[PDB]
């Protein structure tokens, strides 16, 4: 009866795979930045901006990277503990089938 | 005995996350390819290259992205996968604690 715990680990879960579309939304977000600053790039470079114009909008789409970066991990972070869940059920299912 | 159910189901999801946090590892390999090109341009513009010269580059980055895109679409697909998975243990936990 004690393995509540099941669908207490399920509820987290199930709340943190939310949580991980939320950010996978939040890096489509992000992706959809970098279209719109390199399609604004190649304009730059159309019209022969000057090296400033340029250098500064690539460093700002350098930075955006980074965060895409740092978000991308904070994900595989949280997937590592999704899968330290799945393995925790996977672990009390296999006991509770251990019972006659 | 047949909620045999919720070790198969569990089976599906470790495999299926396990393949979320290696698709995420290609997603950080496609970013990193990012850095290298972004990096690149930069030089390009410092040398004052032509034109041609970084517009070639400007649509190796451009499809790249495009690429991180399909691939994060994906990545959305799998998550809701196993969210459907998540939400079909928790009601097989439901039914089962409704016995007494």
């Amino acid at each position: 009866t004690e393995i509540r715990e099941l669908e207490r680990s399920l509820r987290l879960q199930l709340v943190l795979a939310i949580f991980l579309l939320a950010l996978l939304i939040v890096l489509l977000w992000l992706l959809q930045q970098l279209k719109e600053l390199l399609r604004e790039l190649e304009r730059l470079q159309r019209e022969g901006s000057s090296d400033e114009d340029v250098r500064e909008l690539l460093r700002e789409i350098k930075e955006l990277v980074e965060n895409i970066v740092y978000l991308v991990i904070i994900i595989m972070v949280l997937v590592l503990v999704i899968i330290a869940l799945a393995v925790t059920q996977k672990y009390l299912v296999e006991e509770l089938k251990r019972q006659d």
